[PDB]
């Protein structure tokens, strides 16, 4: 795989809005997410569109790919970072430059709709991606749940490449939708118990492939989807779903053949999963859809819309072992 | 192509709800659509999943694969029409009969979420299938929409097949979402002028091929998504879609080369379009994505979740004469 360097404390951060133009509508968060960052020591380069709307987005296709590779050709920015996700990044794809990223490897950085990006760039390019923090989503959030995201985020791209890496489980989390771009909270977010499940025993050990499930449906069938193999673990996770929508994203995977491939599943939390008054979780769902073939779920995995998120390499082997109901890393990310 | 025997009043028609439970949901309206039929001479086999809900769908996946095939193998059944749309059609399409519906051709007839059935059954079969009336939203619909609904259904099903078929315009057309399944009416749809647009010179010829845009991301990638080939007539439709949305299905096909290939594209009508107050039309955002490709567009056609719905062969040659503003069908499309 192609290897970005490992991200250090006193860096240069870039970050870029590749679809919904969140540092204008969400400015408070995004300022909160700026003095976060800039405190823990980092430098920030802010994109191009930084401040602009068009609307429903940040700028026209042009433009955001312009953005983008702007970040990547500055010799200064070690990670490149999304600001916030929304619908609309993977029309960039053609206009990326694939060829400087292979000259020129970054740790680059998001979610949600984001995975139009992260995926696209390792199709293109091989670079290892990674799931992970948004500046106002993730970086924006109050303590202490930020805290956990950022002890993440820095210990996957900053810890020395040796020997696997066992994630950490978050004590509590969070899908509450109160105190977003409003300066002062009335209340902290109501905290659950981490209800993470193991469907499975043994130990499965493959390459981790995914991302949004409802995002690559932009992406699908293209030259930008990464091709699913024999033995990946298939990592997905949806936010603000209905479980209509959910059953449909869950039946595309089965017809393209991806649960006949796939060794494992982690289905992220699910932020604020409608459920339309079933009282079914998805993971009933995507049991339907498998028709009595077994695969083993993790189910649950704090890499998703919920909060606090895990830092999630894409397209390196990862370990699930069930039977001691851990998640580890065990092939090389960073150079 | 694989064509079934056509309509004739008097005949059989069977229908099923292969998604949305409406027939409990959408009673009153429903009840119209069935009454509406029967005045016309028709005779009605009733699916076996009518009267029933699982919550946000009629029932389980096999179930409603069932309800299909037991329509697919009554001999009496001429036209196997949907009850309405949803999400899940996609679902089915491992349990679908195929062999029985080679053996026993039918009309199949429905829209939206029911795209995934229409291709699906063409892409496995080569069976021409319908884009049109659903017995709930279609003819449920109070006069005077419904009429001029019926009107398509019945000419583009009962004609001899000699000749193109030119079809005709709606003079009004609307969107307006009142008069569902209200019993009563207050007052009727504001009604439109038809805005019907034709950009492009000539006469171009292909195959049509497409539906619902946003339902063929759950069939996206395999074997049940046809293909589409160079010289083909891209159709499709959406409704109460944000703009957001629609450039991200704009920008997948493109992705997909699917820009490459055809010679012209449809667009239905978009019900209730949500252009973020960017006063944008979806045409706008298509030219965007295009990046300088010249395709010429019929944009506006009536053939959607707008009212009134025409009828549309799915995978047989079309004429459209940009120049004197028509759009025919030229091949046979019933025995
Ligand atoms: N106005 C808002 N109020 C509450 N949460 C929001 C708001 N806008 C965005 N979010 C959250 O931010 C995420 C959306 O970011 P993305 O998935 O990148 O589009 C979701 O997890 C939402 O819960
Ligand atoms: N409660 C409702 N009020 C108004 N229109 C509806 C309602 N439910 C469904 N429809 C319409 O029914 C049509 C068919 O739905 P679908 O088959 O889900 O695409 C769409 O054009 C919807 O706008």
């Amino acid at each position: 795989p192609l290897l970005a360097a490992p991200l250090a404390v006193g860096d240069t951060i870039g970050f870029f809005s590749s679809s919904a133009p969140a540092t204008v509508t969400a400015k408070n968060r995004f300022f909160r997410g700026v003095e976060f960052l800039q405190r823990k020591g980092f430098k920030l380069v802010s994109g191009k569109l930084t401040g602009k709307t068009d609307f429903y987005r940040s700028g026209t296709i042009k433009e955001r790919a312009q953005e983008f590779n702007e970040l990547v050709y500055n010799p200064d920015i070690t990670c490149i970072m999304s600001t916030i996700g929304g619908d609309n990044s993977n029309s960039l794809l053609p206009f990326l430059d694939y060829d400087a990223i292979i000259a020129n490897p970054k740790i680059i950085i998001g979610y949600s709709d984001t995975t139009a990006l992260l995926a696209g760039i390792y199709a293109k390019t091989g670079l290892i991606t990674f799931y992970g923090p948004a500046l106002i989503p993730s970086f924006g959030e109050h303590p202490p749940l930020v805290d956990i995201t950022y002890e993440s985020f820095i210990k996957i791209l900053t810890r020395k490449q040796s020997g696997i890496y066992t994630y950490t489980l978050p004590e509590k989390w969070s899908d509450e939708s109160i105190n977003f771009n409003e300066n002062k909270i009335l209340r902290p977010k109501k905290l659950y118990k981490n209800n993470c499940a193991f469907y499975g025993s043994g130990k499965v050990e493959g390459r981790v492939i995914g991302g949004n499930l409802n995002t690559l449906t932009g992406i699908w069938g293209s030259e930008w989807m990464p091709e699913i193999r024999n033995g990946d673990i298939l990592f997905i996770e949806d936010s603000r779903k209905s479980i209509a929508t959910v059953e449909r994203l869950f039946s595309m995977l089965k017809l393209n053949r991806v649960f006949d491939k796939v060794s494992a599943i982690i289905l992220g939390k699910h932020e604020l999963f409608d459920c339309a008054g079933s009282k079914r979780r998805p993971y009933e769902v995507l049991t339907e859809v498998l028709d009595g073939k077994q695969i083993p779920v993790l189910d649950g995995f704090d890499c998703s819309h919920t909060h606090p998120m895990l830092t999630l390499p894409l397209g390196v082997k990862l370990a699930i072992d069930f039977d001691n109901k851990n998640i580890s890393i065990t092939e090389q990310y960073l150079s």
